[PDB]
């Protein structure tokens, strides 16, 4: 009767799936949501993980720890390190060549390696899928970028070590997605996949062939830093300059402010999805003035057209080095939360020439459900 469960560990969300009776379900966490922040706070009495913990990151800013992701199996030395520490709040240092995070927990000086921080979201996922299937979960296929080498996977590995998971296998996100829609199980024939994977942190596009079922990544291009959280960032531009006229401030240098700001944005942009137009509502923004405004979607899709414009030179790129035509990819799936935006798709899809998007698995949950049936194969006979 035990399950093994699948889970994408992501750089800002991540997502936990069981194979279950027919179906793979994607699971709700604390607070309702089917994908949880990679966010660790550590406080005076509490160790909070995922929505709790990126929803008190304004008020506890150097003890609210993020993008584990970009530092685990990486030496403190590394440039792509030493920069992105230029942009965190929390406090990074070197033992032994490897990046701790350091931060306060119950009134004490703590460090903690990135799998170890990883180790705690896993953690909160194995107990999530624990709390719903009412039993013990002790295996888990869990995911990684198709650029991982070596040492990231390992690490990744230890992490769910360290949170009591036996990790059947560590498996590619772009192979998991592709899994998700059973794309290496359509019979004879070698297939050609583009996977594009718009992600809060990140841009992947892999191009993947598949053959009687064995996957080779022909291709990958993006950026590690393009994401929704850049897309967040032109909307709290945009938000600033309005609170600078509506209410004759600069917030630019109240740091708090700013992600209060970035807190009601995100949300914002995730309803202009679904509706035309969203509002925009925080109480006490700045000097206890109240912000209450509303943004159209076309408006949003103005203040990012150039980053969406840029989604397309990766995916020339990867069919350049994969030495294919877009007419010779047999499917495209959409991977990550931010292809859920409608303008991203159109564009997509224009580039592809119409062609249909596989969509129908919610994009941000596609790596977890396909690691999902990966565990159920490995738990098999
Ligand atoms: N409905 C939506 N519309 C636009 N963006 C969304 C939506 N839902 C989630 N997102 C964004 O997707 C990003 C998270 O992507 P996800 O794939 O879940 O995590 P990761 O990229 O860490 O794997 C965040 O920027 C989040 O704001
Ligand atoms: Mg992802």
């Amino acid at each position: 009767m035990e399950l093994a469960v699948g889970i994408d560990l992501g750089t800002t969300y991540s997502c936990v799936g069981v194979f279950q009776q027919g179906r793979v379900e994607i699971l709700a966490n604390d607070q309702g949501n089917r994908t949880t922040p990679s966010y660790v706070a550590f406080t005076d009495t509490e160790r909070l993980v995922g929505d709790a913990a990126k929803s008190q990151a304004a008020l506890n800013p150097h003890n609210t720890v993020f993008d584990a992701k970009r530092l685990i199996g990486r030496k403190f030395a590394d440039t792509t390190v030493q920069s992105d520490m230029k942009h965190w709040p929390f406090r990074v240092v070197s033992e032994g060549g490897k990046p701790k995070v350091r931060v306060c927990y119950r009134g004490e000086d703590k460090t903690f390696y990135p799998e170890e921080i990883s180790s705690m979201v896993l953690s909160k996922m194995k107990e999530t899928a624990e709390a719903y299937l009412g039993q013990p979960v002790k295996h888990a296929v869990i995911t990684v970028p198709a650029y991982f080498n070596d040492s990231q996977r390992q690490a990744t590995k230890d992490a769910g070590a360290i949170a009591g998971l036996n990790v059947l296998r560590i498996i590619n996100e772009p192979t998991a997605a592709a899994i998700a829609y059973g794309l290496d199980r359509r019979g004879a024939g070698e297939r050609n996949v583009l996977i594009f994977d718009l992600g809060g942190g990140t841009f992947d596009v892999s191009v993947l062939s598949i053959d009687a079922g064995v996957f080779e990544v022909k291709a990958t291009a993006g950026d590690t830093h393009l994401g929704g959280e850049d897309f967040d960032n032109r909307l709290v531009n945009h938000f600033m300059e309005e609170f600078r006229r509506k209410h004759g401030k600069d917030l630019s240098g109240n740091k708090r402010a700013l992600r209060r700001l970035r807190t009601a944005c995100e949300r914002a942009k995730r309803t202009l999805s679904s509706s035309t137009q969203a509002t925009l509502e925080i109480d006490s923004l700045f000097e206890g003035v109240d912000f209450y405004t509303s943004i159209t979607r076309a408006r949003f899709e103005e203040l990012c057209s150039d980053l969406f414009r840029s989604t397309l030179e990766p995916v020339e790129k990867a069919l350049r080095d994969a030495k294919l035509d877009k007419a010779q990819i047999h499917d495209v799936v959409l991977v990550g939360g931010s292809t859920r935006i409608p303008k991203v798709q159109k564009l997509l899809q224009d580039f592809f020439n119409g062609k249909e998007l596989n969509k129908s698995i919610n994009p941000d949950e596609a790596v977890a459900y396909g690691a999902a049936v990966q565990a159920a194969v490995l738990m098999g006979d």
